């Protein structure tokens, strides 16, 4: 297992636009397109990720290219932040790819906004921060994924993806 593996599985492939469980125009293995309520809006977009007319379909090499591009710009977002980045640096490899599919998801300001299982990652206080990271908006609205997570970092493996 692996975080793209991880993300593959948790954000799933559809290679037409579609909505998301917010309802935003996404498309690919979890790419956000727009929060407009514009179909074309979103088409627009599309096209401009792609470099083609799509006309609202995508084939699976270019649904590959934007997760790629997507997940490098997660970690380098994570790098970035002054707030991520020693919680990162801190932990091990399975954990930090939990920290990446949450970034991936709610992106880095959001995250960011987890002071408090942020600061219990950090000092390796596992069950504590599952409990604190369950109470939340995000564990609410998507309880099977957010249960996944929250696995990967109170154990250190993959087992909830196993
Ligand atoms: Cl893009
Ligand atoms: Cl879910």
């Amino acid at each position: 297992m692996n975080i793209f593996e991880m993300l593959r599985i948790d954000e799933g492939l559809r290679l037409k636009i579609y909505k998301d469980t917010e309802g935003y125009y996404t498309i690919g293995i979890g790419h956000l397109l727009t929060k407009s309520p514009s179909l074309n809006a979103a088409k627009s977009e599309l096209d401009k990720a792609i470099g083609r007319n799509t006309n609202g379909v995508i084939t699976k090499d270019e649904a590959e290219k934007l997760f790629n591009q997507d997940v490098d710009a997660a970690v380098r977002g994570i790098l970035r932040n002054a707030k991520l980045k020693p919680v990162y640096d801190s932990l091990d490899s399975v954990r930090r790819a939990a920290l990446i599919n949450m970034v991936f998801q709610m992106g880095e300001t959001g995250v960011a906004g987890f002071t408090n299982s942020l600061r219990m990652l950090q000092q390796k206080r596992w069950d504590e921060a599952a409990v604190n990271l369950a109470k939340s908006r995000w564990y609410n609205q998507t309880p099977n994924r957010a249960k996944r997570v929250i696995t990967t970092f109170r154990t250190g493996t993959w087992d909830a993806y196993k």
